[PDB]
């Protein structure tokens, strides 16, 4: 079984349409594979020889983000795909950063980032298991 690690990084939109009903006041980092599919995903990577040192190390790497721009919250989810026939699994942390303006620095895995919300699911091309991932961060970031 292979793992994968990442930390979900949300952060509070800069602005709101509307500013009314029940909404949607956050977003997560999503980076774009530089390369093959050019998959969308929250910064993560492989397990090595606990996860959260995985995600915090990967999502260093890949955004040059450390551990102490953010707070790490009470939510995780756990998406399973299989690799070329063989059995993965990625866990993601939700974590809001301190400075909701913190500067993501790209590693040449990614070429553009963006802030998303689970209704840009599928513009953002996201499996239907990250939409999921999405949905729920947001239940438990707006409860």
């Amino acid at each position: 079984i292979i793992k994968a690690f990442g930390i979900l990084l949300c952060r509070l939109k800069k602005y709101n349409p509307v500013t009314t009903g029940d909404i949607n006041k956050f977003e997560f980092l999503f980076l774009k594979a530089s390369y093959a599919d050019k998959h969308w995903t929250p910064p993560k990577g492989l397990h090595e020889n606990s996860g959260l040192e995985t995600a915090v190390r990967e999502t260093l790497e890949e955004t040059g983000i450390n551990k102490d721009k953010y707070k790490l919250l009470n939510y995780q989810k756990t998406l399973k795909y299989n690799v070329k026939d063989k059995p993965k699994e990625t866990t993601y942390y939700l974590a809001m950063l301190l400075n909701n303006e913190e500067n993501v620095i790209l590693s040449d895995e990614h070429t553009d980032y963006k802030w998303i919300g689970s209704h840009e699911s599928d513009t953002y091309n996201l499996p239907e298991s990250l939409a999921d991932l999405l949905k729920e961060a947001e239940e438990f970031l707006n409860k």
